[PDB]
């Protein structure tokens, strides 16, 4: 398991020099090198195929000691031309003080040390045997120090016993050069071109390749990929299990985006945690091995779009995160290198009452040098509300507004999340978060407060995707198999498809301050940080608060009571112009003396933010648009009259959780409704039109799996629709009447369907966990709790050695040619000579899986050339007889030769 022994991280090492020592003698090079968990390991991989782990860090023996002990320091020394073991910096010697040889040149054997059932340290090599001292427990130090690039031709291992130095080549010879994309925005976002962040995440345990195809051909083009690296460690240790190694996570999944040419991020943190070092200076992306990655993504994949840091609001200064203040310095970089690239950084942050001093007011007002970087590139730089917490939505939706009204983001999204439903009661006697609640705040930001980005919604395992029972796929295959939840269809892309098809126009950002007239500026220095950093304590009381809910952090509850005002922002600073065209200014320091007193504020928001309908539904105006909701249990009512069609008005009632959104014209309504239960219930709505001067007539389609049927009544010259239906459906009124005293519609919203990325000319990847099986030993999808390191994305599997194994993939090529194959590969205990390749279902040769290593990191890289077509192909495995031995299989990587 990931958390690895004292025993084994010791054995690896010793392992790692005999090789690092062989490569020295040979003249291998390093092809790569990668650090892991901040430098706690690193991932080698020499010119020969062989890649192994090394660990700076060992774990502690058992027993809760709390001291620094002893255990074995197995080193190497050269005499007279040759390396000989050391044992703790004396030769070591087994018999007859006989020095042993480090490289037996026909063996890979090395010394081996343990613990035995006495409780005393051992070493063995071959049948000799060696006890030293007892074992005590506590903390170990490691052999190995650290691995360093020394010029940018030269790789050096330290150690830290008196082993020298060893210096290895660095391997460049690779590929020409792929320039990477710079200037421009890669991908922009607006409200003509909005985006959808959609996850593979490694709580799916993912195949790339199957998230993807999941997302409609309309969606894709205005899809993100979200690449979720989950932060979920060992608490001793601090050592990444759920995504072992999320750098290799990351690429296999990048790479796997790149080849689809769909658009995709990478969420390498949640919190204070992250698979990736935090840097505090620009240089570092350049010149620092530690941290290769930031540049590394943005300059080989061309849809690579740049880094979430997800709930930014927990989990800092543990022993292995960093403070936020490092944080923010580190977001003070990385969004200079996304502006070269033309990426974005994005951060979503949920609160409580202990994350004030954190929050996106604190961000720019306790960070000066990060505020005025942010102002600089805010077109880099996207800002997300998060639904996760189960308090203070309204303090924390004004402020994330505010950090875009302001000036600080170039763009504002919503990350909805499930977990925000509060826990035990739930809202409206519902105490399990029905799906349906989540419609209503998305509907509302995105068309009223003109979020561009929507991502999730979380959690992604519960309400977008789940892996099934494999499937059979015929000819003796079976095949992994991940499928959408029913919510995620009929609410989350359906509602997109509405934004696409412009009846869901996005403001933009000028357009929404101007909707909103109001911004709190949170000029307070004085008193606790919910005084400093948060919006004031009632604001959003008399307002929209709901009757039953509370103020800030007793704020339960997202459903507003009315949408009479808009949300209201709290900002920082007003960095340009149009951040400055705001109508009314309030500075937070004069809050107490007057806004405090909420009929006094009720008052004056009133005169600013007519009465444009009655009634208890949720109802917001934005030109000829309106948003209608149920916040409520029971049929809610509202009496809304028209701004637009020239009939008189419309009366709703609507059911719980009933979402809608409404356009007039004048002389028709068109109405989105939607409620979606995955358990199949049927909602009533009605409507009633007054002021028909002739009989109305009406249309219904549902959407998605919707069902819906509508019926109408003509009655006193009013025109009575009853809507019944779960999920979706899109209904049109043609009604028309004398008022000549209305507004006249705009013309409609662009939407402009996102530019693809540039092609992607590197290496693709598929994981063998991903591959379609038969009569395999063991499919390791969940690598962290199984014997293996090393291995990449995460998991592997054990191909084994029965002669009907088979291991099938469909991989791709741009071009008709000749493409390498490389095969990684474990065979430890003997040589693999008994599995062919096809291509295309025709048999192209036998890999030679050469016996590898024994130890549990290291694996190998088979090599075969093979002609590809343009277009799909298909790679296939196939034993013809019993294997002589267990064949693992991690990955199969294609390159043009
Ligand atoms: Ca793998």
């Amino acid at each position: 398991a990931s958390p690895g022994t004292a025993v084994e991280n010791i054995n690896t090492n010793v392992k790692a020099l005999r090789k690092l020592i062989e490569a020295k003698q040979q003249d291998l090079a390093v092809k790569t090198y990668n650090p892991v968990n901040n430098g706690a390991s690193y991932t080698i991989e020499l010119s020969d195929g062989t890649s192994f782990s090394m660990y700076a860090q060992i774990a502690a023996l058992e027993g809760g000691g709390e001291d620094v002990v002893y255990s074995p320091k197995v080193g190497a020394k050269v005499e007279h031309d040759e390396y000989y073991w050391t044992l703790d910096d004396v030769w070591l010697t087994f018999e007859n003080d006989e020095k042993v040889k480090v490289l037996d040149e026909n063996n890979t054997v090395a010394p081996i040390v343990d613990i035995n059932t006495d409780g005393y340290w051992t070493v063995k090599y071959g049948t000799k045997s060696r006890t030293l001292d007892k074992a005590v427990s506590g903390k170990l130090t490691s052999q190995f120090k650290q691995v360093s690039t020394i010029g940018d031709e030269s790789v050096s291992f330290t150690f830290t016993d008196r082993t020298p130095v060893i210096e290895l080549n660095l391997f460049k010879g690779d590929n020409p050069e792929i320039p990477p994309v710079t200037g421009a925005l890669r991908r922009p976002i607006s409200p003509e071109q909005p985006a959808w962040f959609v996850h593979i995440d490694s709580w799916n345990y993912a195949d790339p390749q199957k998230i993807i195809d999941l997302i409609p051909a309309d969606i894709r083009p205005f899809t993100i990929f979200n690449i979720s690296l989950s932060v979920s460690h060992d608490e001793a240790t601090g050592i990444y299990n759920v995504s072992e190694y999320g750098y290799e996570i990351a690429k296999s999944w990048l790479r796997t985006c790149a080849e689809n040419n769909v658009w995709a991020m990478v969420q390498p943190s949640s919190g204070g945690f992250s698979h990736f070092k935090d840097v505090s200076l620009y240089s570092q992306f350049e010149s620092d091995d530690k941290v290769r990655v930031y540049d590394e993504f943005f300059r080989e994949y061309p849809n690579f779009l740049g880094f979430n840091y997800c709930a930014q609001f927990w989990g800092y200064d543990d022993q292995f995160s960093v403070s936020w203040l490092q944080r923010v310095a580190h977001w003070n970089q990385l969004l200079k290198l996304t502006h070269k690239y033309g990426g974005y950084l994005v951060v979503s942050f949920c609160g409580n009452t202990w994350s004030a001093n954190i929050n996106p007011i604190a961000l720019v007002k306790r960070n000066s040098d990060f505020a005025q970087t942010a102002k600089l590139y805010s077109e880099n730089f996207i800002m997300c509300e998060k639904y996760t917490t189960q308090s203070g939505f309204f303090n924390v939706e004004g402020i994330c507004l505010g950090t875009w009204l302001s000036g600080f983001a170039g763009q504002y999204g919503i990350r909805f999340d499930q977990c925000g439903w509060t826990e035990e009661k739930g809202q409206n006697g519902d105490k399990d978060f029905p799906p349906a609640a989540g419609a209503l705040p998305i509907i509302e930001h995105v068309m009223l407060t003109g979020q561009t980005v929507i991502d999730g919604p979380e959690l992604i395992w519960q309400q977008c995707f789940k892996e099934t029972n494999a499937v059979s796929v015929g000819d003796g295959y079976q095949s992994r198999n991940w499928e959408c939840f029913p919510q995620f269809v009929n609410i989350n892309i359906d509602m997109f498809r509405k934004i696409i098809d412009k009846t869901i126009r996005i403001p933009s950002r000028k357009e929404v301050i101007d909707r909103t007239k109001v911004v709190i500026l949170q000029d307070v220095y004085s008193g606790d940080d919910n005084a400093k950093y948060s919006s004031p304590k009632n604001l959003h009381e008399g307002l929209y608060l709901r009757d039953d809910d509370g103020n800030l952090w007793d704020n339960h509850c997202y459903f507003k009571k009315t949408g009479r005002y808009p949300t209201i922002p709290v900002a920082f600073e007003l960095c340009d112009d149009v951040a400055n065209s705001f109508q009314y200014k309030i500075n937070q320091s004069t809050f107490e003396g007057s806004w405090s007193d909420v009929n006094t504020k009720v008052g004056k928001f009133n005169r600013w933010f007519p009465q444009e309908y009655t009634g208890e539904l949720y109802a917001g105006r934005i030109e000829n648009g309106w948003v209608v909701y149920n916040g409520l249990a029971g049929i809610r009512n509202a009496a809304i009259p028209f701004k637009y069609n020239t009939c008189d008005k419309m009366e709703l009632a609507y059911s719980k959780y009933t979402v809608s959104v409404i356009k007039e014209y004048a002389n028709k309504l068109t109405f989105y409704m939607n409620n979606y239960d995955p358990s199949g219930s049927s909602k009533t709505e009605v409507i009633k039109i007054y002021g028909c001067t002739s009989k109305p007539t009406h249309s219904v389609s549902s959407r998605a799996n919707g069902t819906a049927q509508v019926s109408e009544n003509w009655k006193e010259d009013v025109y009575t629709l009853t809507v019944t239906h779960n999920g979706p459906l899109d209904l049109t009124v043609n009604c028309s009447g004398k008022a000549t005293d209305r507004l006249t519609v705009s013309t409609a919203a662009s939407i402009q369907v996102p530019a693809s990325p540039q092609i992607y000319q590197g290496a693709y990847q598929y994981e063998a966990e991903c591959f379609d099986f038969k009569n395999v030993t063991k499919r390791v999808t969940k690598g962290d709790s199984e014997p293996i390191r090393n291995y990449t994305a995460q998991g592997y599997i054990n191909f084994g050695a029965s002669s009907a194994a088979a291991v099938r993939d469909a991989v791709t090529a741009l071009e008709d040619g000749v493409y390498t194959i490389r095969i990684r590969y474990r065979a430890p205990s003997a040589t693999v000579n008994t599995v062919d390749m096809y291509i295309n279902n025709t048999k192209v040769g036998t890999p030679e899986f050469a016996q590898t290593d024994n130890d549990n990191t290291v694996w190998n890289t088979a090599l075969m050339s093979v002609s590809l077509r343009k277009g799909a192909n298909t790679f296939e495995l196939k034993a013809n007889s019993s294997g002589a031995g267990d064949l693992y299989l991690d990955n199969i990587v294609i390159e043009r030769k």
